[PDB]
């Protein structure tokens, strides 16, 4: 989806709403194949949903687990994350 162009216009919470949009279904497995070229897209998180689909233990597999990703990964890798919340 044609969404805010980038991660640092998300917040932590409007990411929620994408990835809880996804595992809850909001939709038809086609609304979440476009949140899943967002989610890589905003995120350049090299997995994308391998974190949604195929989680490991770190994960609590709700949105919250994958939004801590996005920060730890984003700043592990030197990065913008979210807005500052």
């Amino acid at each position: 989806m044609e969404l805010k162009n980038s991660i640092s216009d998300y917040t932590e919470t409007e990411f929620k709403k994408i990835i809880e949009d996804i595992i809850n279904c909001e939709g038809d497995e086609k609304k979440q194949d476009d949140n899943l070229e967002h989610f890589i897209s905003v995120t350049e998180h090299p997995s994308g949903s391998d974190l949604i689909y195929y989680p490991e233990g770190n994960n609590d597999g709700s949105p919250e687990a994958v939004i801590k990703e996005i920060k730890e990964w984003r700043a592990a890798n030197g990065k913008s994350g979210f807005k500052q919340g």
